[PDB]
């Protein structure tokens, strides 16, 4: 790793300027707050956390996993700082969530680009499960996009050996099959371009459109992101089938990640 | 809480042998425990009563207040009656009418070698409990802690609900409840688990069982990997296959993952009636 001074990280983020980028500040996202930092002629992403021992276990746990798991579809952790700070490679196209809601006037992702992203995301989850890690916080905000819109998973604070959470996950069980479920919600966001939860929407939870469509109260067509041109019905119907399976209430009925990989590959 | 009596903490302490924590069975005063306290055997006016001594602190007082608030509104054949309360002393206490046959959980687990409940009594108890829940929902309340431990049994094995501390106007909780939604369809879900307890005589959770949650046998049975008859409580001799399957059918409907696909309480009552 690299070691970073809290002093140094403070200066390269303009003293952790919490104003948004779109104002001339340094904040890129929050959930922890992620800042844009400038080191020499390179750009980095600095997450600064905000019980406190819970924060500490998460801080620690993220570093433990990052040390072991390195992969093309995982965000690289350059370094650390001990407030607690984590330093990552900057991902120029930001989060899946940002691009899906077309933040900052970026053009909508194409269907072609969304399938590649679904596939890269699944590849990253597979690497984790292959090495007996469970992510526990898979979501649109935690999938990041490099210069080529390659998907990379991040935010391992909760990794171990609401809108996104499986029933058993909510019951407190720890299973890689909960990652699968969460990934299902991500796939619905990818298809619809809608947020996983919307207090003013019906239904409030995106995962619930699965029931609407099963009851024939809606159709997939009713929900497809109207902002893309290249979405053929077949492949969209195929990604949905994947999401539907992933969202099964019983963990045992959900496909494992390798099977999800195969299905997403057959899709294209 | 003007409909109730205010009791001195000292007098409750006196009549529970100073809240003697050893079990009734060895001459102590503890009858049960769990939800925010311990329930002791006590007396008022030479009559046996149940005394719950509550055990943060401001959440506790609010649950204390909430239960008194709710008992003041809700009186019914299938709800436990509150006699009074104590808050003057070192701990908050709630004093209830004594329920001689204890909790449904005690009786299903055959606590202290007591005989198994017959199938006909399990049916009376399932109907009584549903009737208590109907009364709550009719009066626009949500119980939020329906479980076999909170269904008590009088001399006639008449089912009476209690523990209203969480009432609003993990092994038991529906998916949407775990997400912090508050809806009466969640009580239905919990009641579904209770119905499985009644059919199987198994605890809602067993850390050492497969599956660990009784909820999960539903998936096992639908797969035909196991049958109802595999799980039926083998200690009753009067359980006929038709009505057992009918009760299981009701439980299975209550345990639908989606709340809008569950029967409301009146439908549950009808289905239970059509069983008997
Ligand atoms: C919101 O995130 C970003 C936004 C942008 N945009 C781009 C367009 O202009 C406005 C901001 C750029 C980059 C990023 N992020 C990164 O570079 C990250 C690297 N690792 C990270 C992480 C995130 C969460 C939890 N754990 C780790 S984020
Ligand atoms: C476990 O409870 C009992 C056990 C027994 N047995 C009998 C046989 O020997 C051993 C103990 C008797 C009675 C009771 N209970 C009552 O009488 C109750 C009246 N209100 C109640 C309550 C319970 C919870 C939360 N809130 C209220 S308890």
């Amino acid at each position: 790793f690299h070691s970073f001074s809290f002093y140094e990280l403070k200066n390269v983020t303009n003293n952790f300027d919490e104003r948004p980028i779109s104002v001339g500040g340094n904040k890129m996202g929050e959930g922890g707050v992620v800042y844009k930092g400038y080191v020499n002629n390179t750009t980095v992403a600095v997450k600064k956390l905000a019980t406190t021992e819970e924060l500490k276990q998460q801080f620690d746990q993220e570093i433990k996993v990052m040390a072991k798991c390195q992969h093309e579809n995982l965000v690289e952790l350059l370094g650390f700082s001990s407030d607690l700070c984590l330093v990552y490679v900057y991902m120029p196209n930001g989060s899946l969530l940002d691009r899906l809601s077309c933040l900052d006037g970026t053009p909508p992702l194409s269907w072609h680009m969304r399938c590649k992203i679904a596939q890269g995301a699944a590849n990253g989850i597979n690497f984790l499960h292959e090495n007996h890690h469970i992510h526990r916080n898979i979501k649109s905000a935690n999938i990041l996009l490099d210069e080529a819109f390659t998907a990379k998973i991040s935010d391992f604070g909760l990794a171990r050996a609401t809108a996104y959470m499986a029933p058993e996950a909510l019951r407190g069980e720890i299973t890689p099959k909960s990652d699968i479920y969460s990934f299902g919600v991500v796939l619905l966001e990818i298809i619809t371009g809608l947020p996983a939860v919307d207090e003013h929407r019906e239904p409030q939870l995106l995962l619930d459109i699965k029931e609407e469509i099963e009851d024939e109260e809606k159709t997939i067509e009713d929900y497809i992101d109207k902002k893309m041109n290249d979405a053929d019905s077949t492949s969209v119907e195929a990604m949905y089938s994947v999401a539907s399976q992933c969202l099964h209430e019983k963990k045992n009925k959900r496909p494992d990640i390798k099977k999800v990989q195969q299905l997403l590959q057959e899709m294209t």
